[PDB]
């Protein structure tokens, strides 16, 4: 063209903001890790108490 | 025949005007494009802003 002619390396850009994560599947042994007698996977919070190893 | 008998290149015709087109089947792909970010054709209006390529 011949009209006004703006140059190659003049022409603007924009980043944009909002970034994107990849997907991770929570968990499928969610439902089961309970801290009664009837679970599966049993959870103990003895040691959250005092003191232990 | 021998009544009034016309010729057989005076007999009229008509030409109609409304016409008709082929069909196109507009899209399969119509209901995936959005510019959300659950989409699967993902859109980006970033370049209809202010200058870039």
């Amino acid at each position: 063209m011949a009209d006004f002619s703006l140059a190659t390396a003049s022409q603007r850009k924009e980043w944009s903001n909002k970034a994107h994560m990849e997907y991770v599947r929570r968990s499928r042994f969610a439902p089961y890790i309970r801290n009664t007698e009837n679970s599966i996977f049993q959870g103990y919070s003895d040691l959250e108490k005092r003191a232990g190893d």
